[PDB]
């Protein structure tokens, strides 16, 4: 009964339950060459959603992201590209939710993925330097000038979204669509309980990321780190750190229980992960990441893994995690 | 006392009661240089109402009627285009009357027709995945851009138009001027009853298409598909259905007998279908359609059918099609 | 206690209580030699505002205007230029104030005088056919779209005047600055009595036109009509049969009297005419016309004739003219 | 516990608390070469806030201003670039806050200046001749056609910049975000008293000028006017009167009485007087003013003082001006 096409919450903007992400990977991970790849999989195989942002290796992920799209040629109307602004530069005025970066930001962004805009813009993180007036009046302010079609919120809280709504409906600007989430088997609360209120609330969609937990979800590091893994790449000793901590030594003990269940009904503990964090209405599209082919497609068949989730696999599931929100 | 030129609804816009359009025709059944003289007769007639459509032959449509429409050199001033948005490509974001489609698909209906701007744009059809609010805002939006001077709606119930008004009055956008609806002697209810109702309230137009039920009226299906006929060209079997069905047997029935009427006032069935489609003020205007020079200068005689349409016609009409609303 | 320059209304555009207009005049009734010599004397002589409409000899007008411009080579800033719209062509769409021909008018107006936009764009007169929603959106889009920066009514009651600041408070769009009024000796009720009440209650400012009634003032048809006349002219029959008429040979007996007024005052009739338009302060500017460079440098000479006005002045001619309003 | 940068009031817009201004200096008293070195010490600094007007040098400040930029080829989204607007030309249109003049001046400032807009532009004095309403409207215009990021206002009272707010709310239009107003040691009231009320009922920021009195503080005319001083430029009579006033010698008594705590302190009394227009967070930036490199890099040496200016040290300030307002 899944709809492989759904609204971004209630717009009328149609999103693949599958995006592709660029973190990382675009213009740094991997090479131009098998990030062409991997976005000619995703699009031959149905996606449309593409997401990236301004701070993504200092511009590169959106330069090759846009030399892809020109190189393939695939319809401009055929494609729902994202990208994200807060962080783009090292001076003071060159990071932020104001005005005058929000617009600074897109234009570079745009002219370095070689587009004349994005479907959705959003604000990559709360900004508490800027008041909520003034970034709502910036949002708007780019999607009349055609810049982007809609825009969202990243990181924002439950109320601080709803700000940015009422802002709107005050002083008559364009609300937000879509919070881009972070969601996966240990982050659950706020896609799960408060995500689903502001759906119905005010119709915000939720497009949600690192759906394995930047891969520690798929138990590569049930025995340290795995060469060429991104917890082995330079400047992310943060998520090495995160992997080889009390808790995160914790988690892959969940894992290892967890891997039974998907052997056990025939599919990777990756494709179980990715077709949990869809098992809900309530989640729009999952961005998926890769660093090859093979993580790509193996990713993508968690839409076949998706109808074996009976409400048994989920409680036990749950039992296993114990961390079912209220 | 009949107006060859009348408003279309309350707005400002002015337009002959009689327009032409380009379904299956141009860019299809019709070569371009039956299409040229088709439209020079229609100018020259005093029609300055064209009526296309993204969908209509995949674009080409809209192309046929650029290159005349350039060929020719008329001022774009003296003239009123209307081209219609929803299915404009294969891709899930390529249909519907989101803000990302109704932008595409505009943008590149008037590239293909040559022009800046169209006078309505209207929306094909009603979208139940994209609320009203959206849509509204994205016509509003193309207006202010100068991409066309207003928009409207077609096939939409009076509720949804009513709906459309009730947004734009909530955040001061643009209301709608027009519906495109499809009005025959077999087809009477919503153009009879609801539209004069929304024109009274909210000063929407009607601009009614398919006059003659798509040549049914005509009655040359008395005996058959004959050749050549719009019921025997590829992709139309629908209408074919609809012709040789137990329903569509029993209009020729009643044909005959308005046959009767017709040549009794010395004039053809088609003229006097068409002549009774503008026989009321609530209908702005009739969209044509023909296939050769011989169809249009017969459809455009029907303005002298009018004045022969007596209560007495109309009275024996209702009779015989035994369909008056209520 | 004059003042040169005042305020255009309640706006904050500054206008010289004497204006140049080019109906009949430019690229018409003179050669465009003799228009660019009086409006270099116009401009030399402090006249920063110069008026006129897409009509005037079939939009000639506004091209020799415009060539005069680019030929001198004034500062834009420097300049107060008007156009006014609402009969551009022979089509239907091609008159009116409806959005499309306000569009299209002055698009078309703009580029015939060679200026990316007009400080203020009149409606030449009322239009029974638009409602005046569509028209006060359609005038506050040109403005915001940059190709005006204020616009104004003419010939429009103080009801229907109001009618457009009603509605631009209601949808927020932009009130108009000022209405073009006829003003003359005899044409005096609209302006002395109703203009000054728009002008404390919405801010409304009158410029006025036809200070010499088409030169009927000046008395030069004292006895018959003189070679070269406006009246004349081919097309102005219409004027001739005013000056012929039983009221047209009432107001040249008023005028001999008047006459005596003027030589008594040291001026001539055109001078007490003009200076008597601009005794109050209730009008902005008067919109002078003139055939050669007597005419206009015997005009500007009015200024020097307020000083004289006095209220026995004032007085005597209201006994002598019998039409002072209540 | 001084933060460098701060926002400019409740504004997104992150500024320097020191700015560098162009007036007298650029395109005038300095050259070109002076100015570009004078910048490059500013921005190598932190300073990110430059300051012009239309009106410095005739237009001459911004083209120096431009060219450095252009020629340094610093990122424009690392620079705040502000302008101010009134008078721009001898013509009666030239000058004041009519819309006219605000987008005719802001669009020939940007000319100059080299840039497609300006972070922030002020209205650099009160028009008694145009409505708030129609000032605002333009202000609010400019800043949607991307020709500005916000806009402020300079020497207006607590009253009009509430009476522009007031506007902007009541037409939902865009509220300015700071005031441009004098401040030192003579002039305190209106910063110390005013300002701070305007910042907390509706976010003003006060961005700040003439910190040493156009010099007088730094007590260089403890003697006379010295030579290449801005008193003794041709066109400031009005300054050097100013100090050879009654009142302008009374200030030196006290500034010789400064200078003692100066030297007590172990900085210059330039030094002094800039820490001390910074001491409180009431003030968003201080603009500096220079001639020279000594000047500019010992003002800039200001910062160093501002952990010295204890309660006591302010106290003795205050007991010497004997102005403090209430
Ligand atoms: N709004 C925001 O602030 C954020 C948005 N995002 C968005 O979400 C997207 C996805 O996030 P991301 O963290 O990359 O997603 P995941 O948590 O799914 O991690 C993907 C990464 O895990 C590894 N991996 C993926 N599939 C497999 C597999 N089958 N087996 C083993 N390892 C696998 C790869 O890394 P490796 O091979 O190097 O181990 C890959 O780069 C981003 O690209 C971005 O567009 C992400 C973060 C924040
Ligand atoms: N908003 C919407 O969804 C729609 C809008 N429209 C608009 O309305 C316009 C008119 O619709 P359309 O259905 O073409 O109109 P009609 O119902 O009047 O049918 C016209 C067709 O009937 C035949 N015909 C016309 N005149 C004669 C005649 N005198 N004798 C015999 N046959 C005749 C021709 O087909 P043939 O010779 O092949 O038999 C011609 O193509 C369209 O072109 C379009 O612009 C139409 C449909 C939907
Ligand atoms: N909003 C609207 O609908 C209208 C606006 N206007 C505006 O107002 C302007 C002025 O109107 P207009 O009717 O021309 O003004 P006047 O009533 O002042 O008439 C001017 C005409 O009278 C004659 N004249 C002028 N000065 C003298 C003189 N000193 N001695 C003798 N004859 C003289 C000339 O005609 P001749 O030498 O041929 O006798 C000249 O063309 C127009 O150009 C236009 O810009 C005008 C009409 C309508
Ligand atoms: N909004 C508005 O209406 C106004 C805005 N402003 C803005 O504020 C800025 C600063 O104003 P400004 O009056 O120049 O500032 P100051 O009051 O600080 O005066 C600066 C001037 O004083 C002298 N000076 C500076 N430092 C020293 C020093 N250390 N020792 C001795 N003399 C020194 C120099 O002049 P010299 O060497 O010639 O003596 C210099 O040009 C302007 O450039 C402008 O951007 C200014 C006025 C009005
Ligand atoms: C998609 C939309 C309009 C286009 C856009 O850029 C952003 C939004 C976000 C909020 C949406 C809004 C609508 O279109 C109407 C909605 C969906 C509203 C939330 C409640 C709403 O007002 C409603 O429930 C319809 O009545
Ligand atoms: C033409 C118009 C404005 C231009 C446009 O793009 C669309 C419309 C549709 C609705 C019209 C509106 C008007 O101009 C004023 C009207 C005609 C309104 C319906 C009721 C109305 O408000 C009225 O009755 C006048 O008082
Ligand atoms: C000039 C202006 C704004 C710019 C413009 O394009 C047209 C107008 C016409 C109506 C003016 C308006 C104002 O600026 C404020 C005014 C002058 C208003 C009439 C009453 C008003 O609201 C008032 O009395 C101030 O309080
Ligand atoms: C910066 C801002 C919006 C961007 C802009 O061009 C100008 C302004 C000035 C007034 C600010 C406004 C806001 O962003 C919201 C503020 C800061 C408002 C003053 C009160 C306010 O409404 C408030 O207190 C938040 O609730």
């Amino acid at each position: 009964m899944l709809q492989f096409y759904r609204n971004l919450g209630k717009s009328g903007l149609r999103v693949s339950c599958l995006g592709l992400g660029t973190w990382v990977t675009f213009g740094g991970q991997i090479t131009d060459e098998m990030a062409e790849h991997l976005m000619t999989l995703a699009y031959d195989n149905g996606i449309n959603l593409f997401d990236t942002a301004e701070v993504y290796a200092a511009g590169k992920a959106e330069v090759v992201l846009g030399n892809i799209i020109k190189k393939k040629g695939w319809r401009r109307s055929s494609l729902v590209i994202t990208t994200k602004i807060f962080a783009g530069g090292k001076a003071e005025t060159e990071r932020g939710l104001s005005r005058k970066h929000i617009i600074e930001g897109l234009k570079a962004s745009l002219e370095r993925l070689q587009l004349e805009y994005v479907d959705v813009v959003f604000a990559n993180r709360p900004d508490p330097n800027t008041p909520m007036e003034e970034t709502v009046r910036a949002m708007t302010h780019v999607i009349n000038q055609g810049m982007a079609m809609y825009w969202g919120t990243s990181r924002w809280s439950s109320m601080e979204i709803m700000e940015a709504y009422s802002v709107a409906r005050q002083f008559n600007l364009i609300p937000p669509i879509c919070e881009q989430a972070e969601y996966h088997m240990f982050q659950r609360e706020k896609v799960e309980v408060q995500l689903p209120e502001l759906f119905h609330k005010i119709g915000v969609g939720a497009m949600t990321w690192s759906p394995l937990a930047c891969g520690i979800v798929s138990g590569k590091y049930d025995s340290g780190i795995p060469p060429y893994s991104r917890a082995s790449l330079k400047g992310y000793q943060w998520l090495k750190d995160k992997i080889l901590s009390e808790e995160g030594r914790r988690q892959q003990a969940k894992l290892k229980e967890l891997q039974a269940i998907a052997e056990r009904l025939g599919c990777t503990l990756p494709q179980l992960a990715i077709a949990w964090c869809l098992r809900n209405e309530g989640v729009s599209s999952v961005l998926l990441g890769a660093s090859n082919a093979e993580q790509l497609m193996e990713n993508i068949g968690a839409i076949q893994v998706l109808p074996k989730l009976s409400s048994s696999i989920v409680h036990e599931i749950d039992s296993i995690l114990g961390n079912k929100p209220y």
